[PDB]
Parts: C-alpha cells; sequence; structure tokens
C-alpha cells in the first residue's frame, strides 16, 4: 500500500474463486468459463460476442489504436481415452500435463455441463502415461457408462481457490484464470479510454495459441497485449539467476519468451509507464515457455505486441501460487498502458 | 450401509501420531461413551472404552493415529522442511494441499512442492510467508504437525475417497460395533489405539493394562485390484467382503480364531476373503506378543491407494467388517482353546 | 464394398511430398472432374474440385503426398544416399525394393541395405550401377525422388495391403464422395492436399483460398489392434467403423460437429468409432486455423502398420467413411454453430 | 563449566556392550554412591542409582555401553579378524590405534588397517604378533573386547575431543545432576544403562524392574553444524544449548512433556533447542513402552562426528542439559497428566 499510503482492496475474491473453478479444458471452454467471462465482461463493454471457435471478444469502443488484450481461459486437463473391463478410465493429456501431478489426487469427471462426478488417479506399479489411470467407483465398463463417462469425458483436478498467508492463494488453473480475472478488473476500472477496445478470453492457448491467432486476425489489432503467468521459481535449492520472477515483487514485464520477442519500444514503454505511476514491476525472460503474444505478433502484416506476466509457483498443478500485489500491479499497469497508448509511437 | 455423517466426522479430525489428542480422541470419546459402560484415556493415549459383559475378556483395537509429517526447520524465506510421522512417500506430496496445524482446532493450508522419485531433501512446503519471522508469526514452529487437505466424498453407489482410511474406517467400525453390541457374553475393550504407525506402540501398551483372554484387531489391508496387478498380487477385492487376516509380517494369526471366524462368516452368510500380506503390521502384531501372549485375529476393510490422501473403500465391506466382528463378540464364549 | 480397379490407380500413382505432380495429381483431375462443376491446381499444387451449391461453404481434404527418399548423393561406387521425405522410419527400409523415379512415369528399380537399429548414415540404395557416372547415365541426380516398389493385394474376406494407403485411401474416399453425393445444400470443395506429411502445408494454403465455413479431413488414424498391445492403447478396431476424430495432436475438432457426426452415424446406422490421438496430426489441424477459424471436423480410416509399404486396411471402415462424409455433406446446411 | 578430571574418568573407561562390568560400571558406581541412598547392580548389568524423595517416581537413564570390536578370528600370522559391537562403520577404523581388552584394567595395543570404501572382510588389527600362537600367548581369544585408544582434549574455549562421548557425556550428565540435586519432590532412580548400542536392551529391563511414573533419557543428538551441510539437515548446532527430543526413530516423546521442558528452560533462561531425528534410536525408545505405558521425554547433548574416536561436544551445551535436568526433577512433582 506505500506510496502516500493507499487503500487498495487489491484482489476481489468472490469473483476470482468464480473464475478458478468454472471448468473450461482446451476446446471445451464453452462447458463453464466462457459463460462466467460473459457474465462478469458484459456490463463493462459495448459489445460481447463469441467467434467461431469460441473466444469471447468483448469490445469497448473509444477514438485511438485498435488494442486486443487476450487472457486464455482454458486450462490444462484431461480426456478419457478408453474405460477398463472393471470400470477404471485411462486418460490422455490436453495440454501440458505431468503425470506426477495426478498421483493420489481427487479430480472433477464432467458428466454433462454444470455435473460431475469424483475421481481418484492412481499409477500401476517417474510414472508415465500407460500407468496412470482414474477411479470413480465403478466396477464395470457398463456401470462407469451408466454413470455418464464415454471416450472424449473431460476431466478437471478438484481444486479450490484458498488464501495462504497475507498476500497469496493457492488454485488450480491460476494459469491462465489469473489473467481472465485481471482483465476482467482492467474493464472495470477502464475509463473514457482513447482506445478502441478488445478485450478477448481465448480459447486454445495450451495446445498451440490457436484462439489467440484466430481472433487476432479477425481484430485486426495496431497493438496487441496478453497477459498470462510467468515462472517464479523463487522457492528453495534455485539458483538465484534461474529463479527467473519473485512473488510480491511486482507485475512482470515480457522481454522474451521462446514464442515472442515483444517490441522493444513497447517493453520500454512499459517499464518508463511503471516508474511513473510507482508501480511495482521486475523484467521477465523465459527461456522457454510460450504466450498468446506469440500468435498476436505475427498476425497479418505484423503487430507490435507486449505482455505482462502475474508470477506464479507450481505452474501447472492444481496448487498454483499467486501473490495479490503482483495481480493489483498488473491491472494498474495494463489500465495505465490502454489509458495511454493512444500516445505511443512506433 | 454406512453412517455418512459419522464417517465424515471420524475421518476428518486430526490426530497424527503422537499427537491423536489434538482431534480424533475427542471425536472417539464423544461417539463412543453413551454405548458402553467406562471410557479411560491412558498413559500414552490410548482411548479405552469398556462394555462390562459375562464372559472372555477381549480386546479390539483400531489405531486412531493418521501418517502425517512434522516441521523440522522453517527456512530463510519462509519455506517449511517437513519429516514424515509414519510411512509417508513423498511422491503423494508434490503439488498437494495441507492443514498445517498450528492449535487444537486451528490451522493454515500449505502447499507441497519439490527442487528440481523426489526424496526428503527435495521436499518443502509452501504457506505464503516471505520470512522465517513470518512463519514464525503465523504461528508455525519446529515440531508443528501437518496433515493433507482431504475431504470424504462419495465414488459410485458403493465406494468412498478420503484422506485417513487407513485408519479411520477401523475407528468408525467399532464405534458401530459398540453400538450394535448388546448383551454379549463377553467382557469387551473397545480400544483406539496410539501411535501404530510408528510401531504399534499405543497397541502394547494397552493390551498389557488390559491384560484381554483374546485380541483382534481392525486396519485396512491392500486392495491391488487395479489395472496392471497381476491377478496372484491383488491380495483382496473391494465389494468382495471383510478380510479374515491369515497372516501380515506383525502375526500370524492363532489359525482356531481364522477357522472360527470363517465358519462364523459362512454361517451367518457374511461376506469375506481370506488375507496374506508378505509385509505390513498392524495392531495384532502387538497384543498378540502381551505377557505370556495372547490368542490373536484380525478383520481388515480391503483399501486401495494406502497411505495417501485418496483412500479407496466399499461401503459393503465396511458393513461386513461391522458384522462379522459383532457375530465374534456374541460367540467367542462357545470358542475353546 | 470398395471399387477395387479405382483404388489401384490411386495408391500405386508417384506422389512423394512437393513432387505430386509427377503421377498423383493427374490421376485425382482425370477420376474426379466428371463429378464437379470445375477443377482448379494452385500455385502450391493442391488439387481443388468444386461442386457448386446452395449452402454452406465446405472444404473436404485428403492429402495425395505419400513419404519417400530424395537422393542426397552418389557414392563413387554407384550406391545412392538418401533423406526422408516425411516420416520414414529408417527399420522399413531395409531389404526392401523401390520404384527410383527418373522421370515421369519412368522408374528403375532399386534396393534398400544398411551398413554393418540402422540410422540414416548408413542406409544406402543399390540401383546396379558399378560407378557414379553409371548412376547417373541411368538417370539419377541429386534430388532424385524415391517410393517403395509397392501394390495393392487383398488380404482375406476384407483387408488390404498397399503402400500409401496414407492417404490415398482418403483420396479414394473424396472420389467416392464426389460419384455419390447429388443435389446436396452445400458449396463444396473437395481438395487433394499437397505437403501433409511435411507440415500440412497445402492444407492450410489451399484453406486460405476456399475460405470456407467449414472445414473437414480424412486421413487415416492408428489402428494397433495387434498383438502386445493393451486393448487402451489400440487407439481404433479395422471393420469396427469409421473413426469420428474427437482430437490429435494438431486439432481439437469442434465438439458440435464431434456430437452431429455422432448423431447422424447412428441416425443411419452407420458403424462408428470415435478417435483420440495423443500424437500425430491432420490437414485439421492447418484448415480450422484459416484466418478467423473454420469450424472443423475429421473422419478417419483406420490402418495398421502406417508409414510403410505393408499398410493394412479394412473395407467396411472406408465404405463407413464414404457414407457418413456423404450424409454429412446432405445435412450440414441443417448444422448450427 | 564442567569437571574435566571427572568427565576424563568416565569417558577414559572402557565399557563395550555387554561388557560393561569390565571399567565403567565400577566408575558409575563409585562416583555416584555418596550423592544418592542405594546403588545396585541388576541381572544384565544396569546400575541403579536411588535417590528417595516425595514424589512422582522418575527414571533417567544415561547409557555407559560404548561401541566398539570383537575378535572374530586369528589369521595364521597372528592378525585378528573382528565383528562391531554397536553401529561401527569400518571407515573409522583404518589407520586407527587400539586397545585390545585382554583382562580387566589390562590392554595391549592394536592398528586397524584394511586388505587392498572398506567393508568388514577387508578390516583386520595388527597387534605385532608373528602367528596365532603369539597372539593367543598376548592373551588374545576370539571374544576379546576392543575400544579405540582415545582420550579426552580440549578444543578451544568451550569444546572437547574425545572417544565415546556417546554416551558418557549423558553419564557424566546425570553424575552432576545426582551431585546437584537435594530435597527434590521426587522418587529419583539414576540409570547407567547397559547395551543401549546393540538395541536398548538394560533400558528395556531396568525400566521394567523399576516401573517408575515418568522416564528421562539423556543421550548424545547429532549435530551437523559443519561445512557441507545444508541448513536445514544440521540437526542442532554446538553451544546453541541442551537439546529437548521431540521425535526420533524410536520414540515420540511425551507432547506436554516437551512443552513443560520448553516451558521450563525459558522461565529459567536455559538455552534450549529443538530435536527431530528422521532415524536413530535412544533408550526413551524402550522406556514409554513399559508395561501399560510411561510418559517418557528425553534431553540430548548436540555431539559432532558421533560414532567415532573424535566426538566433538561443547561445555555450555552440558552444563544447560545439567541445569534442565535438575530443573525438570525439581519441578515433576507439579506436572499433570
Ligand atoms: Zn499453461
Ligand atoms: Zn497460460
Ligand atoms: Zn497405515
Ligand atoms: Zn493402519
Ligand atoms: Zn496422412
Ligand atoms: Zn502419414
Ligand atoms: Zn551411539
Ligand atoms: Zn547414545
Amino acid at each position: 500500500r506505500g506510496s502516500h499510503m493507499e487503500v487498495r482492496n487489491m484482489v476481489d475474491y468472490e469473483l476470482l474463486k468464480k473464475v478458478v473453478e468454472a471448468p473450461g479444458v482446451s476446446g471445451y471452454e464453452f462447458l463453464g468459463i466462457r459463460d462466467v467471462v460473459i457474465e462478469e465482461i458484459k456490463d463493462y463493454v459495448d459489445e460481447v460476442k463469441v467467434d467461431k471457435l469460441g473466444n469471447v471478444i468483448a469490445h469497448k469502443k473509444g477514438e485511438g489504436p485498435k488494442v486486443m488484450i487476450a487472457a486464455h481461459m482454458d486450462q490444462i486437463g484431461l480426456m478419457v481415452t478408453h474405460i477398463e473391463k472393471n470400470g477404471f478410465l485411462r486418460v490422455a493429456p490436453i495440454g501440458g500435463v505431468d503425470p506426477k501431478t495426478l498421483i493420489a489426487q481427487r479430480f472433477k469427471v464432467w458428466i454433462d455441463k454444470g455435473k460431475f462426478i469424483y475421481g481418484v488417479g492412481a499409477s500401476v506399479p517417474a510414472p508415465d502415461w500407460d500407468q496412470i489411470f482414474i477411479d470413480i467407483g465403478a466396477e464395470s465398463k457398463e456401470e462407469a457408462e451408466d454413470m455418464g463417462v464415454k471416450i472424449g469425458t473431460v476431466i478437471t483436478w478438484d481444486g479450490r481457490l484458498e488464501r495462504l498467508g497475507k498476500h497469496r492463494f493457492v488454485s488450480i488453473a491460476f494459469d491462465d484464470r489469473i489473467a481472465v480475472y485481471t482483465i476482467l478488473e482492467v474493464a472495470k476500472q477502464l475509463k473514457d479510454a482513447k482506445a478502441d477496445v478488445y478485450f478477448v478470453a481465448t480459447v486454445q492457448e495450451e495446445v498451440g495459441l490457436r484462439g489467440a491467432r484466430t481472433s487476432a486476425f479477425g481484430i485486426e489489432p495496431d497493438y496487441g497485449f496478453a497477459i498470462d503467468v510467468t515462472i517464479a521459481a523463487d522457492i528453495p535449492g534455485t539458483p538465484e539467476h534461474k529463479q527467473v520472477t519473485h512473488l510480491g515483487k511486482g507485475t512482470a514485464i515480457k522481454i522474451m519468451d521462446r514464442s515472442v520477442i515483444c517490441h522493444p519500444t513497447i517493453v520500454r514503454w512499459l517499464e518508463e509507464l511503471a516508474k511513473k505511476h510507482e508501480i511495482p514491476y521486475q523484467l521477465e525472460i523465459l527461456l522457454g515457455g510460450g504466450t498468446d503474444a506469440g500468435a498476436i505478433h505475427l498476425t497479418k502484416a505484423g503487430v507490435p505486441t507486449g505482455a505482462l506476466s502475474v508470477p506464479a509457483r507450481y505452474i501447472h498443478s492444481n496448487t498454483e501460487v499467486v501473490d495479490e500485489r503482483d495481480v493489483d500491479a498488473t491491472v494498474e499497469l495494463m489500465t495505465k498502458a490502454l489509458e495511454n497508448i493512444h500516445e505511443l509511437k512506433i
């Protein structure tokens, strides 16, 4: 809170809870997260549309450059590939799932829209996919099918949002529901921006930035931004130079990841904005990873693109960890950016 | 069927080995006191619930301790290092949520993670603290005990998933036996034992004080009736009945008792299966070596994924266990050495 | 049943990625032209066959390129070194006969062998030449394309063995669909795509030019219903129907289209099975990402021993694929996103 | 401070497990007899020193056995083969001098060496004999016991190096407690136990005979506060106080006792640290399982290089241990279950 002390709510807890707990595996975002996004953003924009692959495009009209801001609403999960004779389920990953995060875990097996049954992940006696299975308490293939399970059924971890200490949280899918949360807050806080703004909750980031590619083509923005998580490996046993970002040290301004080298004018501009407005920030370089920005910048004849990231520990698990001060800083910098973008010269 | 709300109370109370007084002890006392003549807590914390009767003196032990973790060190940036309480596998700790018990009835959340299969030196817990001092201000100390954040849920028509079915499913079982039992020709001591998971310690001391004529343990046993397990290595099958223990690594159950239990199960059409473990150990291993020897048997609830936050059990096997134990207590006056 | 003579023509025409104009292109044009309003060949060599109709614009893609080899070097004693075109496994080249394409409709035989498990540095082709000069005299150059010496044959009552069922079985399919289709409420573009095996390249460019409302790919999918494969890893079974693609590594098919395809199959009693690939990739991976997005589905022909001179397919699955695609096109005007 | 000459007597007396009667037993009796009402030696050789008082009966155990070697074989050229008594690491035996005990109060020197990391089959002792017969003439037999040739010396301002600080530092501690203690409201049994190093055997049998209301062990604990040890694995630090044992592999100390000891140390400003061992074992592991159970705690002297001829201890931690144990005995009458 420490400038000339400011009072901030920092994160709207009930709203964050809504967004992290709606199911929305890649390709199947329509099952939960889509409608949560539409309901929570529609009042703050002039127009909401969902496009052909299911991207939610929320348009706030203004006189200025066309700006796209993308936050992916898909989460990683599992799909049922086979139902064994004794009712056990075999699975394939949707997105980059590590088998070791599935062992002795509870799951929500989505048998219909707004309907799940519990499952337990286990391995055949380190584990790879051939060894992983899900127990739903069925005794036979017939019983599992009776229960609503089919080849193609989608599954997420059973995770809920909880507080960790004074400023931190644990949850499923902070990647990238924390950014979906962020653009919802930007949408509320943005007023009279000299910018033609397109908030996009993208589909299928986790399987290759697919939703960002097609929505960016449709929108044809002058400038693009992604908001995603980035690695915070500020944990025991990590060399300082490999920590990438630190929790609570601010919003992360992306210099580059494996999918994008952010436009250096935009990188410099965002840093100077953060400095001017005393918003906590840190500079982000990812040796791997990839974000929607990787697709946006390559749209048509090219789009100058930047990115802000929320540092997150334990990415791609049921127990991702984020710091509310970094989330606050991200909302603020993005807001300031959109209010100042009519001045940006490239 | 099972009494779902009772089962929930029993599995969700905290009570790691040595620290059972922090939750589970009071649940057992509260739930059993009305069905027995006397309840006592002994020097190591065993709950000894006595139902007077005319017949042989019988001890039935269900261990109330669960496996868990203890804080060994608080790192400079507020992360916790831990030691196992009981047989914990590190691979069950990664990307899991925990309840970090800062007082009786008070917890904060924690997250399990590893340093870049994992061994103990690579395991740590994140509680959202920024420094050692902050962790300490939040109430964490060397010796703080920790359990998984687990809750009871239903799986399909007859099954359940929970933390600590090992051995709260047996604690639940003896509560039901106590409720059901009336005018048995037996002098019955129901014992919720402490510190089974660190070497059958509470059973040893309680059995000594009680000096029973006959002993029984109720515990989980391995159900490895899961994909990729050879049939001969499945041990028990969920839904195929209560498991009558022939032997485990800690006890060869008295063959007269084993046969008598099987004949009772056959005579009352109680579903059962015969259990042999090549490893493991149960309170029966302490009971039978009490003083000059105690003829001892054991019943087990088949359980999948033992020693994890996601243990799985079948209500039909639980009911069969309650039923067979009740019939055993009702008929033990007729058993001869 | 299948039109065996038509199948034979399509599988035996050469058409390695980037060099489809050497054989398969003209076969496709010759065999489809009478059943559509217009056939064009585009800049990269895709064959686009257009059947005008009143309804949504639909692209159906079957790749006409096959995997093969290209000559990288002619050794002093006349042996050839090669590079793969598409995903070629070197172990499928050993002690095999090849057709070394020296011109359009002209070849010399070759023999694959390894230098005393094999990688590419060990593979060479023997064409019976004694020197580099003799090899060149025979028409071989750096860049010369090579296919297996393969032919279509029958296996038992319903099955076939052939070179390039991937993806000539789908080229065969769209030819049959073109013949069957009448008065459809759809503007239809059958596309024999180039260079799928090197990264879905022709599908990308042809899809951009067509700008379809809906997209479909027809390709082979893994049938690993063979000895030693766990049931859960078999993917599809031969003779159990056309495979409706849910996802592969290149596409998650639109769920509305997946459901609609399944309901059509049920309605018309067409045999089907649901396909999930953990790897792979098909033209659908390029089509759905065209411009602002294209809702896309796929049907697959189950095939054993994919990417070899002995790929195996079931006529019943091929018939089911023809029938379902036809029903799809006749019914797509009713489909709503 | 410590009483240096007393400490020297205690660490330098021979007394390997089972053979404590050869030196250490008589030292303990001589040094304690004047400060207690009665001293008795029991059937396995435990020294039981009883100070009568009005209050709870308290057993305090410090093990007088040290690790060592026993002669298994005399080779043709006079070399000795050995078996370990207690947890001896062979790498602590190479290029070391030994006292080979040929009678009570009589020794000859020996030298440890290995055959060309080393295991037991490679270890031998050279006593300067030329033949088996000469070794035998010198008094060596199968069963001869052997200790390192170690003596107490000072290291810097507050530290010491010695053979057998494990557990002669605790033997020294109970002698000082006995000297200091006067008119305590407690019925005190100081026990110098036998055969701790081979499985807590003397503590088990003495605790049974005594039947105490409360038990305490005093032993060394790991101080790995040395170069290259991660902070979370140091366990205790020399000079940072007496270690209050929360748990080791043999005992989870009674939490009421653990907390009470910490509060006493805080109330009297006695430096202390909290101890958790993931392995190890102490007499407390036998004491608490006596009969119907005995609430038990433990204090430890941090020690570096445990189980060697060069164990290291800090006098400030020793003094704190004496002080806390004295305050515990003086205040135990107030402790409630
Ligand atoms: Zn991700
Ligand atoms: Zn992401
Ligand atoms: Zn257990
Ligand atoms: Zn158990
Ligand atoms: Zn193909
Ligand atoms: Zn292919
Ligand atoms: Zn020792
Ligand atoms: Zn010791």
